[PDB]
């Protein structure tokens, strides 16, 4: 079913990434109808346009629990718009943020589980998200967690368990493998890399002072500036410099962490028994 533009109004800006709106898809035009996602393009240029296309395509593809939900598109072809559903209770990290340590150790295992099936699911169609953060997973309700923004994911090639991207724009290095870091390297195992910088996040319940970016900043020094953080950082990394171990971060989970954060990118856990792992600690606690 099709999206006519003229009927979509706009409610409130949700955040820049590229930018995704609430609107409320309104046919009947007496406010009744369906308030939804939207996702448009800031920049539309002919290059940013057949990579949006690109998501549009990769989200369609997915129907997991813990992959937001593909609605449409709006064509009303170089002006496309991506509606999805709207999650209201926002992002993992701004849900977070807000609530902090009145959400316990068995919800924060439980959206950990789900982040895990989202993922274990993802890689089953042989795509790399290259973006996983609290900041790109959503909150439905209490009980569910959905990963959003599939805006730097790639296909693997037929024959290559990895996709290496040519000319890196923005990159969330402070989430990256050090392969990625160092020949721009993207693969299942760098997203389990990404996965347990999801955990720290979690576990330090987005407190900015212990942020991925403050954390690995005082350990090359807050003096390193542009590219030379990426240096220094690759150097860290090889030398086994990591993130500390949240306070009161239970050791089961410092120790999935650590065993994500692996130089060695074979020894990397699988998604698949990232969930198992997960959902043998809940089903302990
Ligand atoms: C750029 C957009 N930013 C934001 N979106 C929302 C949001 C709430 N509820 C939502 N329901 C469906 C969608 Cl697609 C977004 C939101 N809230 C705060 C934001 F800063 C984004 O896509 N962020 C990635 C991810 F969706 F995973 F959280």
């Amino acid at each position: 079913t099709q999206f006519e533009e003229r009927h979509l109004k706009f409610l409130q800006q949700l955040g820049k990434g590229g930018s995704v709106e609430m609107c409320r898809y309104d046919p009947l035009q007496d406010n009744t109808g369906e308030v939804v996602a939207v996702k448009k393009l800031q920049h539309s240029t002919e290059e940013h346009l057949r990579d949006f296309e690109r998501e549009i395509e990769i989200l369609k593809s997915l129907q997991h629990d813990n992959i937001v939900k593909y609605k449409g598109v709006c064509y009303s072809r170089r002006n496309l718009k991506l509606i999805m559903e709207y999650l209201p209770y926002g992002s993992l990290r701004d849900y977070l943020q807000k609530h902090k340590e009145r959400i316990d150790h068995i919800k924060l295992l439980q959206y950990t589980s789900q982040i895990c099936k989202g993922m274990e699911y993802l890689g089953t169609k042989r795509y790399i998200h290259r973006d996983l953060a609290t900041r790109n997973i959503l909150v439905e309700n209490e009980n569910r967690v959905k990963i959003g923004d599939f805006g730097l994911t790639k296909v693997l090639p037929q024959d290559k368990e990895y996709y290496k991207v040519k000319e890196p724009g923005e990159s969330p290095i402070f989430w990256y493998a050090p392969e990625s870091l160092t020949e721009s390297k993207f693969s299942v195992a760098s997203d389990v890399w990404s996965f347990g910088v999801v955990l720290y996040e979690l576990f330090t319940y987005i407190e900015k002072s212990k942020s991925p970016p403050a954390e690995f900043m005082r350990m090359i020094g807050n003096d390193k500036q542009g590219q030379m953080i990426v240096f220094h950082l690759i150097e860290l990394l090889k030398n086994n410099g990591r993130l500390p171990r949240p306070d009161g971060c239970p050791d089961e989970i410092y120790m999935i962490m650590t065993e994500c954060w692996n130089n060695n990118v074979n020894q990397r856990p699988s998604f698949r028994d990232l969930a198992l792992r997960v959902d043998q600690i809940r089903d302990n606690m």
